[PDB]
């Protein structure tokens, strides 16, 4: 790596380069992240559950951990995430007898979450994923159910954005989604952020999770969403961004490596990618990857449980792959 280009470095007039990561993953790939990135997310310790387990019971200690060791090496922090129908406790929408709260209620025990949470890391952490995959990833709804969405109403949303912004008014505040860029899903996540800063939201930024494969979305379709989004006038962020080798109809759990044929198509697919992603550099100000080198992916256990995957730029022993030449030449 002595003569290796470093992807923050390469990327200076670009965007900012981030990782996903974990305090143990910190410790397993600690050489990695100082040497390349420049901004730094938590993978599942700044997630509801792992903030606020009990009512009134913060654990902040491995999320602390994560801030300290970016902004010991000067590392930006993305907030990830508030409010989400995913990894958050049961006891959030309970009342004492186990029904469903109120949604004044639920307003309330948001607000406190939100500005405690947002709080203790002012100063540190620039942004936040307020709102994660609110939208519909099927069917003809514009909205996917949930106990928020449920309890509430439909503008749980537009508080979750004002109750971040009052706790933090510095912070870019972002509306996250995953399968971003196939056209139904677009136009719903469009027609959604508008909605909102067409009413004077504090939306400041759309995060697109880019969780992709190596054939979809296509070029063309990337472009399409990044235009489409930009022409709100908000900030892109590319938030955990992985290229597995599998596409989602693929479930195979034999391969014991990838074939060359992988490994070459991820390269050049990569090399697409930034890119398209360098072009948009106006309105792309940050691409973080959901992980750094193919020895930790969540990949390795979704959508498939049990398999491996090598979605990343390095490899399981942290050398870079193809995809890494492809990127940083681009
Ligand atoms: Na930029």
């Amino acid at each position: 790596n002595s003569s290796l280009p470093s992807l923050r470095d390469v990327f200076a007039n670009d965007f900012r380069i981030g990782a996903a990561v974990n305090p143990v993953t910190i410790e397993m790939q600690k050489q990695l992240l100082i040497d390349h990135v420049n901004s730094i997310t938590a993978e599942n310790h700044m997630k509801f559950e792992h903030l606020q387990p009990e009512e009134g019971k913060f654990t902040f200690q491995e999320a602390d951990r994560i801030v300290d060791f970016a902004c010991s090496h000067r590392m930006a922090v993305r907030g990830h995430t508030l409010v989400w129908h995913n990894q958050t406790p049961d006891w959030v929408f309970q009342d004492g007898q186990g029904h469903f709260v109120s949604r004044d209620v639920l307003l309330e025990r948001m607000k406190c979450h939100i500005s405690t949470v947002v709080r203790r890391y002012k100063g540190k952490i620039y942004c936040w994923d307020v709102i994660n995959e609110a939208v519909a990833d099927e069917g003809n709804e514009l909205l996917r159910p949930s106990k928020w969405r449920q309890i509430i109403g439909d503008d749980f949303m537009e508080q979750a954005f004002l109750y971040a912004y009052e706790a933090d008014p510095d912070a870019l505040l972002f509306y996250n989604d995953y399968n971003e860029c196939f056209p139904e899903k677009r136009e719903k996540i469009f027609a959604l952020v508008k909605s909102l800063r067409d009413k004077g939201i504090p939306i400041h930024g759309i995060g697109m999770q880019a969780h992709w494969s190596l054939t979809r979305p296509s070029l063309d379709e990337i472009r399409a969403a990044i235009e489409r989004y930009a022409s709100l006038g908000v900030v892109l962020h590319i938030t955990a961004l992985d290229v597995s080798m599998f596409e989602f109809h693929d479930r195979r759990t034999d391969l014991a490596a990838p074939t060359s044929e992988m490994i070459e198509r991820q390269a050049e697919r990569y090399g697409q990618i930034f890119a398209l992603f360098k072009e948009y550099r106006d309105v792309i100000q940050s691409v973080t990857f959901w992980g750094i080198a193919d020895d930790h992916t969540w990949l390795d256990n979704f959508p498939v449980h049990g398999r491996k995957n090598w979605p990343l730029l390095f490899d399981e022993q942290h050398k870079p792959k193809p995809a890494f030449w492809r990127a940083v030449s681009v």
